[PDB]
């Protein structure tokens, strides 16, 4: 009953939420049993950003040089090493409340939950998806750098992203946890440009379905599309070309509706030429990307009259 | 940068999340120190909730039937009792995870966060809004009665609602923490009108603020107008009446980009009746009364 653009909950994140000091840079560490992750811009300073030499100031540092703080408890730094963009700081005490995790490495197109924090506390959790151009719409503001997006897949945690700047456009770029860039972008103080960011159209089939299933339906019609000839009208409207293996993503949702994936890329197709003409789709006026099918089959779970 | 729908970090609830059940009824309670909340047809079963008796059917119940679960750990029931709509179980442990909290009943127009619970289990975190005739634009599968809505202030987790049943019209009902019904609803399943729904104006104000801050001014414009003529075009498109309190409330997010609330309202007068035509604010395409003053202030600044 109803549909919600949801976040996974946060508890067994914030458990992990620390706060990282190298002189005079504040930042969000991540700890999981005795190791620490955080960016490695931590170790700079604004004027070192122009062209960091991350190696040579690693160098200089020592594990006195980082303060770990997890609430009112400080931690003993007993070790550091950098691995891409990441700096993992081994502290003396391993984390209690370490969750079961992984460190995955998401697909444009797919969500995650990223948990915003500053000063190593948590302030809020909003559902994101990784755009297609390798950038997130965020909220992230100073002291947000080592926040984390993250996935619960029963027991398992699956931290996928750590925040590590914010592009001109007013979009974010972050690593995944074993420090790897998503996109073209650098830990370096140079022009970025995010590029041109397509619609994701499994995620949009997959609303349209949503909102049939809440009950959405003026914008169903009668005619019907063939794969080849709605790919046409997706080069157009900048909406990214449907693939076989994303139909059948689809099939669940299809099945359940009794309405067949061409026929919801026909609706599309006509909401992309025509507009809604002032109808609004789940309370919406523009069609929706963030929900990959996964996410609305969580909440518009139905059964299927095979 | 950038505007975002957040919810509270829900870790402080996820502690407090317990399984109730009682008789073949499977539903959520908050676990806070010796006391276990949860909606009082928990008693009932899938043939009571028509019409039922809830005082004659909380002396027919004894402490053997309710089974409250913390996970793999049981709790065993010390004193069934109840307060107007919520049920409230003693239990002999006290919750270790119980935060600093407070119950508070929220007025239409404010907003909170939902961890929606099945059988005890947290499986999302989502913020509403209280609509103006008391409705909650939420999603909640079977299994969610009892999930609670609350506000976070620093260490304080304020709970201000609890599911209790998803009307057949739609929407749904639910209680504040003391077991009072937010409108004109009640715990039996029936068809019951929601009511009149206005735009909650104050949020939409605050909302073109947050725009603003984020780079987003093309609605600005150098006109100006009084309260009189401005309550005059809200009567017109539903939108709630801008009060002299709901003024002093816009103060530091107009202190914080220069355009007065009165220059703000001109703006919102002249979208309501022209439209955006083709334009978007802080992307969407649709004006946006979801976010309280204190709502844009968190998160720009």
């Amino acid at each position: 009953s109803g549909f919600r653009k949801m976040a996974f909950p946060s508890g067994k994140v914030e458990g992990c939420m620390v706060q990282v000091i190298c002189g005079t840079t504040t930042l969000n560490g991540l700890w999981l049993d005795d190791v620490v992750y955080c960016p490695r811009h931590v170790i700079c300073t604004s004027e070192d950003m122009l062209n960091p030499n991350y190696e040579d100031l690693l160098i200089r540092k020592s594990n006195h040089n980082f303060l770990v703080q997890a609430g009112n408890v400080q931690l003993r730094v007993i070790g550091h090493s950098m691995q891409n963009c990441v700096l993992k700081l081994k502290v003396d005490t391993a984390n209690p409340k370490t969750p079961k995790y992984k460190f995955v490495r998401i697909q444009p197109g797919q969500t995650f939950s990223v948990l915003a924090c500053y000063n190593g506390s948590p302030s809020g959790v909003y559902q994101c998806a990784m755009r297609p151009n390798f950038t997130i719409k965020g909220s992230f503001l100073n002291g947000s750098c080592g926040s984390v997006g993250f996935n619960i897949d029963y027991d398992c945690v699956s931290f996928c992203y750590m925040h590590h700047m914010e592009l001109p456009t007013g979009v974010h770029a972050g690593t995944d946890l074993e420090g790897n860039f998503y996109g073209p972008f650098v830990d370096r103080q140079t022009a970025q440009a995010a590029g041109t960011d397509t619609t994701i159209t499994v995620n949009v089939l997959a609303w349209l379905y949503a909102a049939v299933i809440n009950g959405d339906r003026w914008f169903l019609n009668r005619f019907t599309t063939t794969l080849n000839d709605f790919n046409l009208v997706a080069m157009k409207y900048n909406y990214e070309p449907l693939t076989q293996d994303h139909v059948d993503i689809l099939g669940p949702l299809s099945a359940q509706t009794g309405i067949a994936v061409l026929d919801m890329c026909a609706s599309l197709k006509e909401l992309l030429q025509n507009g809604m003409n002032g109808r609004t789709i789940l309370g919406s006026a523009l069609l929706e990307d963030e929900f990959t099918p996964f996410d609305v089959v969580r909440q518009c779970s139905g059964v299927i009259f095979q």
